[PDB]
């Protein structure tokens, strides 16, 4: 029913409102594949509920001080967002600004893949 | 008042029996630190609930095909276990054998740190 442009707009709006979990629950495909930019073993994730667990883990391990979302930028079945996060990881305790691009693939109205570039 | 030997034996038996969640809830300190060997997205974790999420994430992304837990091996305030198990990560769909050593630090009856060696 909704077009990629509408899905992209709603999802981005939700993230700008800081409603990351609502955005994910609403739009992620049951089998969403998520690919972190950082090299390593748990970079790749499969499954909507797995991703929710990873997202909760990430919130428990970072203090988010602020941030912005720019986009959506659309091309065909995908949209890109540009994220800037002001965060203190518990792992380091050293405040940093993270700058990345997320690329979201949409099929049948659900995000089937998210890939982050850093 | 449980000795390290007692805690170690109970925790090990629980892991051998497959009660990973029970061992974690019974013994992990609220501020437990978990360190993978691999660098990567969930390589360093802090908090008991964070570890529960990481652990659920891991379970959802791997099929475990058996294996064994050897130990506990004790010295002072710590114990070590050796884990050898076949697993199929959802990311690759290719079955591999994992062989790792876990080192557990106990303070006031609770596991304050777990550290994995690969």
């Amino acid at each position: 029913g909704m077009t990629i442009a509408e899905i992209a707009k709603d999802f981005t709006e939700l993230l700008k409102q800081g409603d990351n979990a609502g955005a994910a629950e609403k739009y992620n495909a049951d089998d969403i594949a998520s690919y972190e930019a950082m090299e390593g073993p748990m970079a790749v994730s499969h499954g909507k509920e797995a991703l929710r667990q990873k997202s909760q883990w990430w919130q428990e391990n970072h203090e988010v001080h602020g941030g912005s979302v720019e986009g959506p930028y659309v091309n065909g079945d995908q949209f890109a967002l540009r994220f800037k996060f002001d965060v203190t990881p518990k792992a380091t305790g050293e405040r940093v600004t993270m700058d990345e691009v997320g690329l979201y693939t949409v099929k049948n109205g659900k995000i089937t893949e998210e890939r982050f570039y850093y």
